[PDB]
């Protein structure tokens, strides 16, 4: 059942958030939201176009330039974090019920994972604002030498549809924390849990014009950003495709770029693993938010003497689960984000059963209606084959055995991603020695799908360029600066 | 200046290549000239890198990186390697300013008290980072290990240009080495001989085959193959605007790490309370060293308005008044250009800044007989739009504009696409810090010009490029982290 | 006109005072009080549980179960930071209770309790609770046969001890950096001003820390501190108070192998030099000696004038000193405030008489005020000598020394003939004198032109008998760490 | 087989060797020498000069004007990382030398001497050059009124103070990181083992070190080494040694408030889990307590045994106990040396009859070796409790005493049941155990199926009694450190 504030908010067309006042589309045009799990509009929101862009842009410039957030100190920068923080805790039932309705997934791990994930992320770059340091440099006697790490200025940033919430946080956390200020475009598909967060950027006393939210598409609100002449830098993630046209025009202004794109992360099961333990842990790695997620455990490969074991572990899991509406108090998963989504992972399933593989569970349509694909767990593949090389991005698991720690190893490593991986061993050196050559950004060991504020998240190879997440996030928001002072 | 017999002996076959630690021709024979820029003669022939060679050096990179000696080693190991390498560069340093003399163009004496000793300098740096490079562990929660590690990015692609070629090879490898990185590395087609002189001292330091793999040629064939290569894992450039664009647009097609150092047209600015001998002779160094051929160069020089009239007077005489000549002779205070092409561009520029309507207080003309020079020239009576104050024309062309109040020339200091560097001169405290805080510029030097070291970062802000070289900053261009989680519960 | 009491300290003081140990609050087992006052009135302002070894003994190993299991053992470094930033954001709550009892139980003004202290200490509590989640280890790179790791843990149960001079902050410099690296503690405050800790008490509770983290002890230095100095199960020791008593703590310490960190006392060099801008300078040399009374370690004890500009200064701290409003810190129009006790009173009253028996002209001040309260008048000491006590030595109240000298060379040498170490100001509009000087100056904080700045963010202490290791920053954080080097073998 | 003796170390040892005072070879002032021996023969070995108080004092005044004015004062960075580095490979050119006179005046064996320490030294000033670039301070973004900055000053003149059971290496430990850092040196070797560093002193002169900047005072410690401890115009002292003299240094620092670190003995635990590779975790045990004859804080005296295997590790360390190879150390069959000397010996010989007496069970080893010389066998000691003098106290020979324990819970708390805590051995396959035990030990260093290792770049130091601070890593360069934090108001 609704709660009071979101039916409120549902019930008027979504505004855009500019220069610290809610505002339509200059001119005048809306897009559509969908609920996934009905088919339903859920709202109509005002539909930035790229004179929109424009004025995001020069209020946030302005707001850089001069003004409160230009003359704050730290700790009066750090405090408006805190308490935006604390405002999205306040509001935390709100925001989960904003993200089950748009994106889909259930209402309680939205409240669990995501809503405590964002205000934990707040919290800790909050934290770093009073902590940017620069250096102090002995080199000679005749000079003072210093780093200044002074904020980049304008960036902008683009995000995703399936964390949209916990997304906007990585971006802003980091980068408010620095000093910036901020254009930032959620997807066209779950808009409206961070135009909702908005008022809380208002509550929490952010000046005029330091964020502002940009709702639209892709190719016209997305692409103002990437091409504006006044943007000082630009964070995106998404698709490898997108990604690539982000940084070729990007390239047009010397515009740093930091990219989180796409996986086909290995989750690997030696023989010495606790076998129930990874059993679990495979299959929560790949079905965790319905498969979409960058850092899915899309590849489990079990060493030969247990692939029988965990495979008829994983369809029996994989049949067990509860499909249904995120708002829905039984539901454990959801559907997928869109009609094209669902299309496109259908899809994908049907080339791997005309490419020779084996469906053991799943593979097909779930539900009368909405966006809903069952969890789908692949037999008999080969490295070779298209649903083992290329993000699917839906609850499919493909099953791979193998016989030795070096067959293992190159086959996890013969990829164009290289984002996360999972490996399953008892053995402390083993654990070490796999996680030692593993080209991937991110290495669990007994464990897998673990994010955490202070931890670095990002990719190797073709998964991207940079890292969003802990003190290496806050490189990418700064510019430095070394002055040299003649003292001679 | 008579010439080194191994200067001699080296200049008197045809040079090679190097990769995977041997001396070699390019597969298929081609070769290319180099010139002494102030004869215009032939200086050596040269083995030319195509497509074909640079694949060689990749798969010789990338075997030195998966297995091997340099796979294998200790930090202390490779941190030994570097600095011996030092040592053999200080060793040979007459042989090397010589050749930075005879093929790039400047003065002998500057090549040895400033490229080759900053060169050496830099690599005894880096040796001392190989043992420090150092990751995380996080404190998160009890039933967890959180750590990360800074592993080197692998086989890395750098292409560098020919102002200051020796040096330039130091900031890019430097780094790149001590993170355990392997390298494919292109110097500039006007100047690969101290680099292929240099590959001699890093066989006898001892460095494993292939990690280091030198490929000289022209930027559309091996330069091209560098940055098109699907096994190069990262890039880094420095050089034109123009190919930084076009590099930075090929890397996106594989999600390639790159680092950009690119051009400037640094302010050097002169505020009411300079001490104002120290700051006139500061904005001619600042624009004059090197021929004017440094991207940090001080090219509009700001003068408030009580100044004016006395450093416009004091510039136009330094300026009549260097002495060129051919960097091997003694007399010679600043060389020529670095070729044909480029003393024709930078009198391209004196025209447009004539066409204008600014004025050539001095110089504005080619000089000498033979060899690509120009005279210093300053440039009076200009505007904030003109192309000669907004455009990078890399020669000893300084751009002088009058202004009347702090932060009129912050504002116009900071009108610029470039933000490399700028200059400062107050004796002022708050004024000083003040001013250096609201640039737009990757360095700041207050009351002095032109000072790079091993251990402080340089780059660009804007468009003068994309990351930082030098100090602990570079190192982070050359790895990739990982973060490991240890369930331990 | 009366500053009036605030209802929650009128009904706090109505009551004895109890201690804070293993989550609550108690009477001294023995059941002993002792008294505090009001250093304006000299009245009783309230009637304290007291502290002996065997109370101490119960903190401790109520610090020692909080650190060895339970929820402070277990939980998240973002629960424990979250846990420090309520705490800051109930100190601000009660900022006028808390600024109230400073003014009442130390006697600086209302006002700048409130303004300065307490906003202090909440920004020092939020600062830490963002060093928590980021208290972070090496992973070094040696060979490829291991894995080379550190861990900074906390060192364990911590013994505090602290001033009268400034209580509340002093007290978060002491346990923001502690607490933000895991470690639990036994802390006493000043038996002169021990009530703004204890009313802070009821906040660490409402905060909701665990039982045992935090415990503290009122009480008489050679029995509740020195219970914390001798106890052989505190890991650590910090002290911030005399010479004195820091050599002995320093010395007990030796027998248990224990890390220690000092602040003690100073003679900071105030220095104005020809090219200072005189006006700010000036009123820098006159706030930095009577800030806070002088009951200041920081304070400019000595402030330098280049010869030029000798007389103009002297005439102006002189004019300045009279003109100070002295009187109770609840009262509105105060300024200045007195002097902690009776003891102290004389202890720089005494210092007066020193400088008058050496030779030197007292030339504003010189002797109290007022016809209660431990006063003492703003004091300028002229037609001084570096061999002088008073010049050599701290004095602790409202009393300055002007010294002029000739040249740069001469002031820093005279600067730094001290065994003290704690602070320097250094004014100048040149930019490279200002760097040259601060270069040169034995000190651990050197402000050009400006002085007594502190911030959570930028480390305090002092080199030489002024102390060892740092407060504040980052810096804080290493002396309440015990660092591990751990190999993992995976040939 | 008998090594032969170096032409250098012939021509070295054929002369009275001399102190090194401010870039010069000299004599004490009063003229004093004492003698050092051989510990294999117990014959006079050679004849040092005896630093008296007075020679510490001339020490002191060189180092001093050394750090205030002069070439080391006004050199860059990147040219005191040069002497460090032309240091360390001068030292590699003498490796052979060197290695000698520690298996003369030590008594271990050449090739391990060069293996390791000799190898070890050089590796140590090679990295602390490499730091002396990158010593840097912060900047620290407080508000846009200031630019704060941290300067991290090098401390000044230090003493330094180290024993003979690693005599060279441990002498780069305490130098390379105060040189790094700026400082200037008094360091005395112990009047057991000063010939190493003496002959060392050769190459500080060839490498360029500027007169003062490194000072070498042999004697004994209670002229020579309290000279340097009571030292008013040392500004920092270093020291590592035993427990006794270290709680004297530090009771004697609390008079200056000086700076002190220690690295002092230990009882550490090396852990067999019943998961451990056993064949490995066998010669880790015994490797752990007999490297370097015992004379090895971090020594593993405490092998505790999971009983599944007590019995299995108990018979396979007799065995290697008893085929250990004592010998001189200049002979090529040798495997371990002597004792340093009759006085060691006497008190570890001690150590055995006391285990007697309190009821253990000598399984090997248990007395003298030998006709000549300060050896004593290999011991494994066996009914052993915690309780007894020879499980607690450090004894410093090659003496070992196995436990058997039931349960992973009770092994953490025996071995940490200890008022030291220097380093542990943890032997474990399970990646889940490994981590888990490394992190509940109390200890500097914990080792995970090795034991033993050092390296530049990981900190070594003790936890409790063991030690207050860390050397080697970063982490040693902070002892040698003064934080300046500068404020620089900008309006
Ligand atoms: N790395 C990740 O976390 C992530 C997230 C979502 C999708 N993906 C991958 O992307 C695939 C397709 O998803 P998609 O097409 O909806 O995502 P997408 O790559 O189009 O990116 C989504 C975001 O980028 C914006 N965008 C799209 N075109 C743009 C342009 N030309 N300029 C600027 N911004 C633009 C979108 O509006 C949205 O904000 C999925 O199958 C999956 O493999 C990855
Ligand atoms: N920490 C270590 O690595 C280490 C090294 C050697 C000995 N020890 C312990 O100490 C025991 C043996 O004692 P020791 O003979 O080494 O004596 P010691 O610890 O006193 O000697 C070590 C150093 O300190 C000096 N010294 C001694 N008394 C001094 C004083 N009053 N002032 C200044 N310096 C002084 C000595 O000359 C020597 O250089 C061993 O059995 C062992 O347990 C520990
Ligand atoms: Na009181």
């Amino acid at each position: 059942e609704l709660k009071p504030k979101v039916e409120a908010f549902l019930n008027e067309e979504i505004k855009m958030f500019i220069n610290g006042e809610f505002v339509s589309a200059i001119g005048g045009k809306t897009f559509e939201t969908y609920n996934p799990a009905t088919e339903d509009v859920l709202a109509v929101v005002c539909e930035a176009q790229e004179e929109d862009i424009d004025a995001a842009v020069k209020a946030a410039r302005s707001a850089f330039e001069s003004g409160p957030w230009a003359e704050m100190t730290t700790a009066e920068r750090a405090h408006l974090i805190y308490k935006l923080a604390d405002l999205i805790e306040e509001h935390r039932e709100e925001l989960a019920q904003l993200e089950a309705l748009d994106n889909g997934k259930p209402y309680q791990v939205a409240l669990d994972d995501d809503i405590s994930a964002t205000v934990e992320n707040y919290r800790y770059y909050a934290g770093w604002t009073t902590k940017i340091i620069g250096q102090t440099i002995p080199i000679s006697k005749d000079y003072l030498n210093y780093t200044r790490h002074e904020p980049v200025g304008v960036v902008g940033q683009i995000i995703p549809w399936n964390f949209p919430l916990v997304m906007s946080s990585w971006k802003m956390g980091a980068a408010l924390a620095t000093g910036c200020t901020i254009v930032l475009k959620p997807a066209e598909q779950t808009p409206l849990s961070l135009l909702y967060a908005a008022k809380l950027f208002k509550e929490a006393g952010f000046p005029n014009g330091v964020v502002n939210f940009v709702p639209g598409f892709g190719p016209e609100a997305g692409a103002a950003i990437v091409n504006h002449h006044d943007i000082d830098k630009v964070a995106f993630t998404g698709s490898t495709v997108t990604g690539k046209y982000i940084m070729r025009q990007s390239a047009e202004m010397i515009k740093h770029v930091t990219l989180e794109l796409g996986g086909k992360s290995p989750n690997i099961i030696l023989e010495d693993a606790d076998l129930e333990e990874a059993i679990n842990g495979a299959f929560q790695g790949i079905m965790y938010n319905h498969g979409q997620n960058c850092s899915a455990g899309s590849r489990v490969f079990v060493h030969r003497k247990h692939y029988e074991t965990v495979v008829d572990a994983l369809v029996k899991m994989a049949n067990n689960v509860k499909l249904g509406a995120g708002m829905e108090k039984e539901t454990e998963m959801g559907p997928l984000v869109s009609k094209k989504q669902q299309e496109r992972v259908l899809n994908y399933i049907e080339q791997g059963k005309k490419e020779g593989a084996t469906v053991a569970a799943g593979g097909e349509r779930a539900l009368e209606k909405g966006y809903f694909v069952k969890p789908t767990v692949f037999t008999d593949v080969t490295d070779d084959m298209t649903i083992v090389k290329e993000e699917i991005f839906g609850p499919v698991v493909v099953v791979l055995p193998f016989d030795s720690t070096e067959e293992v190893i190159e086959r996890a490593n013969n990829s164009s991603y290289g984002l996360a991986a999972g490996v399953w061993t008892q053995n402390i050196k083993t654990g070490h020695q796999v996680a030692n050559k593993l080209k991937a950004g991110t290495v669990w060991i007994n464990d897998y799908n673990l994010e955490n504020a202070a931890a670095p998240f990002g990719g190797y190879k073709q998964s991207g360029i940079g890292r969003e997440l802990g003190s290496y996030a806050l490189d990418n928001y700064t510019e430095v600066k070394s002055v040299w002072v003649n003292i001679k």
